């Protein structure tokens, strides 16, 4: 058993006002007032982010722990946020975004957001039973939350062979991915295995709530895995307890256009 583990099962034992206090403490919340409503009334020309994965990625990429350019694959892309900040990269060509959607999963949100017209975006698609094609970036923001860590696990291990299927179609890809379970023993094995093929390693971006344990890696940054994830399982657990609120920052707005 891992301090991740403890982490947990600290989680499921909050009362709800413990949970609600320790899912935003210390961490970085965009201020989505105005950008809810608009997607609310179905303004469709608005270049604010459609979701919070928008200034995950953004981060991501300021940082330097990503590269984002030529043909991106979004691969579980929801309402798109990540769909919508790739397109909007100089850098980026084209984006093939894809997601299940259907009955309590989110479908693609249809904006103008600067670049739009270069995603094609398809509903309905499993990616775990799609062949992989060729690309340059391979993004994935898939992982759902489960009070069973061991659901969790697993899901984070399909997501993982999934990375593994499309490097294998494009070994040279930049790939970026969450893992929503990285203390788990098969997850710690199929990273390991992944990142002595094709390097990188693991971050926490400051916009993911304590109650999730998520990472996201990304062949374009190093670093030991299990010690990556023992860090980040301290720092959650030293949150609990923590009655500070989140800090709240603005939302991105990424501007509207076509790009040609
Ligand atoms: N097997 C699957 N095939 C396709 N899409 C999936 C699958 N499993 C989960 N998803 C979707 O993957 C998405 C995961 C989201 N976290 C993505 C958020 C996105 N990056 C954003 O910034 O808005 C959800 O909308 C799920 O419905």
């Amino acid at each position: 058993m891992t301090l991740g583990d403890l982490w947990k099962r600290r989680l499921n034992n909050c009362t709800k006002e413990e949970f609600f206090a320790y899912r935003r403490t210390g961490i970085l919340e965009t201020e989505r007032d105005k950008a809810r409503e608009l997607l609310r009334k179905g303004e469709t020309n608005m270049g604010l982010a459609v979701s919070r994965g928008t200034a995950k990625l953004a981060w991501l990429e300021e940082r330097g722990y990503v590269n984002l350019k030529g043909e991106v694959v979004d691969l579980g892309c929801g309402r798109g946020g990540w769909s919508y900040y790739a397109a909007s990269r100089p850098a980026v060509m084209g984006v093939k975004a894809y997601t299940i959607g259907g009955k309590g999963h989110e479908a693609p949100k249809m904006v103008t957001s600067l670049g739009w017209n270069l995603i094609k975006f398809r509903a309905g698609m499993d990616v775990f039973t799609m062949q992989p094609h060729r690309a340059d970036t391979v993004m994935c923001d898939i992982g759902e939350s489960s009070p069973d860590a061991a659901i969790e696990g697993e899901r984070t291990r399909k997501v993982i062979l999934l990375m593994e299927q499309w490097k294998n179609r494009n070994p040279s890809a930049s790939c970026v991915f969450k893992v929503l379970a990285p203390y788990r023993p098969e997850v710690i094995e199929a990273l390991h295995r992944f990142q002595l093929q094709w390097g990188g390693g693991l971050v926490r971006t400051p916009f993911s709530r304590n109650s999730t344990h998520e990472m996201y890696y990304s062949t374009a940054i190093s670093g030991n895995i299990v010690n990556s994830v023992n860090v980040q399982s301290r720092k959650l657990l030293a949150r609990f307890g923590d009655q500070r609120g989140p800090i709240r920052v603005p939302e991105m707005d990424l501007g509207v256009g076509t790009r040609h």
